[PDB]
């Protein structure tokens, strides 16, 4: 399938090359699959999401999406435009407030929900979760999303926006989960990507168009925005079968675009998230 004049990140994931706009996949398009986004909420009534977006969990006096951050990462996922997995089920935890901050606590909480939840839903394609969050180095957060990986679930996690290494940083520095760093249109690092040994992979995160709250659409940067990149495409792949919740983040940077990055400070992976399309 080709959808014609995509968000660049989109086309970029298809592609062995900076500079196109049609974004290339299989038609299967995640079905199956199911994409927990664990943030401030998503709008689910936005029309982009087609039904297939729902709030599941909220630790705060509503589940709805009051700041857009969550929505926007959904889209990037999910969304029908600006989505990199279009069938997929997407299912809202909100951990963050609609200031888009959170205590570790109930981050944590969250990702235990997740993995126990998945047990109430029908994912027979497999279980992503998107994390675009982050704080300073936690054992406990990292120790959290550990067990939500163990569990069977696809873990993909922002690098973080410090331009630093991740290793100071929580759920970013836990080995086991799948670290992603953000690049811009031109296959530099973005400016503000974290980087460092744990990074597993690179997804676009600058300048990325996606959903938003009050039914809208807007570009914004961060790793948060390169995270539901990586957690699309898990998804994506699982549906096809051509990969596990256990196995995915290593597939992604087995099959990636290799050395297409510019500014990777040496010891830091040069791999680009890449879904190997060919029709
Ligand atoms: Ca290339
Ligand atoms: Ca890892």
């Amino acid at each position: 399938a080709a959808q014609t004049n995509a968000p660049w990140g989109l086309a970029r994931i298809s592609s062995t090359s900076p500079g196109t706009s049609t974004y290339y996949y299989d038609e299967s398009a995640g079905q199956g699959s199911c994409v927990y986004v664990i943030d401030t909420g998503i709008e689910a009534s936005h029309p982009e999401f087609e039904g297939r977006a729902q709030m599941v969990k909220t630790y705060y006096y509503s589940s709805r999406d009051g700041n857009g951050h969550g929505t926007h990462c959904a889209g990037t996922v999910g969304s029908r435009t600006y989505g990199v997995a279009k069938k997929t089920q997407l299912f809202g935890v909100k951990v963050l407030d609609d200031n888009g901050s959170g205590q570790y606590s109930t981050i944590i909480a969250g990702m235990d929900f997740v993995a126990s939840d998945k047990n109430n839903r029908n994912c027979p394609k497999g279980v992503v979760a998107s994390l675009s969050l982050g704080g300073g180095y936690s054992s406990s957060v990292n120790s959290a999303a550990a067990r939500l990986q163990s569990s069977g679930v696809m873990v993909a996690v922002a690098a973080g926006n410090n331009n630093a290494d991740a290793r100071n940083y929580s759920p970013a520095s836990e080995p086991s989960v799948c670290t992603v760093g953000a690049s811009d249109r031109y296959d530099r690092r973005s400016s503000f990507s974290n980087y460092g040994s744990v990074l597993d992979i690179f997804g676009p995160g600058t300048d990325i168009l996606s959903t938003w709250i009050g039914g809208s659409t807007r570009s914004i940067s961060g790793t948060s925005m390169a995270t539901p990149h990586v957690a699309g495409l898990a998804a994506y792949l699982m549906t096809l079968g051509k990969t596990t919740a256990a196995s995915a983040c290593r597939y992604i940077a087995d099959t990636a675009n290799k050395g297409d990055l510019s500014n990777i400070p040496f010891g830091t992976v040069n791999l680009l998230a890449y879904n190997n399309y060919q029709a």
